């Protein structure tokens, strides 16, 4: 849990995300909670040229390391950390099914019992705001109060978890749910869902 | 046909399943019939770290090996073995097309002559019950009486066969049928099917 | 152009077909024109264990090599060779988009100018008949009179060409056209097409 | 920035394009601005056999290197260079989602803020004309006046940029937008879009 172990795992999560087909068009950014702020991927540099030394440190005040350029979306990574004290890693991407559900400005309802991995009976969609603004950070903060992952209207997905392995796994699970949702919505609307009682049982079991 | 040969093939089926894109979100579990019970994949451990020694033995009484954690779904693997004496291997996954047909709570009708590989003119959908309960096991048992594969409502797929190679192949064939079904259902409902007479001919030929 | 050079290229076309995602559920069979009959893939043996010595020779009379089992579909490979004297290689598969168009029992109309690679302004769909029968061979023979590739109702695809490289390329092009067709048909029916005049120009240019 | 460095990068862009699944059916062609004309991929030769020496030089007058066959589409590569003086690389492909939107003869509207990477609030669709004609070149020229990428009706996609890395990235981004567009259009028409004001903000930010 030295800085370079964490910088390598960020990089492995970036490569893994591309492997899973969740980072189409190289839009992802990943961070982890570190000291008083976070370590995050940089802007510019393509994932495959990334080395430990490229990872940027952003302190609690939003001051980034000199000579480096943090991802343009660092502020909503910071907003997730302040909003969910249990989160230690955040994954952002523009996975196609999640992003298509974000364009329709729909929440994903309980069409599958794995919806409970994100903490309740849905995956919310936070309203649009221009990237990099305080207003976007505020919508992200509010959507993650009771959920570990949220869609971002006309944009993509944010998933947070206790470590990078689980944040990536969650992100992948939400992308499967989004695809399941869109494939069934084309056939029938509304899509059959599990009731609130059944999701209460599944949450108690998890 | 020693325990470790069977433990390695379980592991190869897990890797192969991921290769085929049937184990999206690492939800699969695989077992084989062994002695008086079965060998099954464990809970926890990600497929790529799996070694022969991780495979769990569950006897006929549901007593698992000490110091190991069997998959959370072991009971419906046991229910398949007791219900289909000819089955020697069971594959479970949450393949996206199968799972989307399971959400619509539809059986897959005879839209292609390969439907007969599962033993009749359809692929049933067993009703939902919370994972890991006796009630789920009962629905699985009844659906596999005359079929070798069944959808699981709001959940995924179970396929059984005489060995792991054929169980995996069947699972893959059902996922192609599910995708064929959903792609055509978007265009036209109902989807044209082969008659019962034609499926009788194909079954006699197989 | 010795038998083993041709047996290796059959095997390479099988591997390549799987690479392209056209041989989902390992249903393909490939042949080439040889001497008075053809060399074809066998039944049984999974593509990855295939060796030169597994390829079967079937003469002009339908007598296959002793000790080998030719693909169960050899007769419509023979029907293609007798029907199209210019064909020297035949590829059959159950590619998902082609097979979904075959289930709807539609021809693919001229939605893209590459439709002309198969010889006219469409890709026909031959009517269903049980696999391996003379009746299926007759429908294949008639559909390939003026086309180099045909859909097979409730079944899959047959593509023929002057060599294996081009037969595989054609098969792939028809699978792209099928997907283009189905993706657009979901939105609007009918799908806009190029006129017969325009396809005449493109054919003269090819 | 010697000829062979540029010939290798063309070849790497061809391989990369296939890796991304944008060159389905090996229809792509790539060029870069060189001296008074351009270096372009040849016709014939499959991408995997391509070597530096296969890349063709076409001067400003349309005279190609002796003993070589330039891509059949060289003229609309030349039309892009003359129409967009800032372009130094052009990518053409028949990516399936782009091509399906080109068949519907639709522009892609501002369903995602990344639409602004191509220079405005849409991705146009240039009208059909037979491949290789002056008339096609004219439609391409006019569509790229204020956009860096355009769909080509019943055909595919053209993307241009300051270097090959960015031209490929743009091409990929347009293919994600096309898929997002088609996946949402199946559910609801019209698809919700970002307003002209919001795209003005995003353009100023880029």
């Amino acid at each position: 849990m030295e800085r370079n172990k964490l910088a390598r795992q960020i990089i492995d999560t970036c490569l893994e995300m591309t492997r899973l087909g969740l980072n189409q068009g190289t839009a992802g950014n990943v961070s982890v909670r570190y000291q008083d702020g976070m370590l995050i991927t940089p802007t510019g540099i393509p994932y495959e040229k990334l080395t430990e030394s490229h990872i940027v440190f952003i302190d609690g005040n939003g001051k980034h390391e000199e000579g480096k350029l943090p991802s343009s979306q660092w502020r909503f990574h910071m907003a997730a950390y302040q909003s969910r004290p249990d989160a230690n890693a955040v994954v952002h991407n523009h996975a196609v099914h999640c992003t298509a559900v974000s364009i329709l400005n729909r929440s994903i309802p309980a069409i599958h019992f794995m919806i409970a991995a994100a903490g309740g009976n849905s995956i919310p969609c936070a309203p649009y705001a221009t990237f990099g603004t305080r207003e976007l950070s505020e919508h992200v903060a509010l959507a993650l109060k009771n959920r570990k992952a949220t869609l971002l209207q006309h944009h993509g997905l944010i998933a947070c978890e206790v470590n990078l392995e689980k944040a990536l796994w969650l992100a992948h699970e939400v992308e499967v749910l989004a695809q399941l949702y869109l494939t069934t919505l084309a056939i029938t609307d509304p899509v059959p869902v599990l009731s609130d009682e059944e999701i209460a049982v599944v949450l108690e079991k998890f």
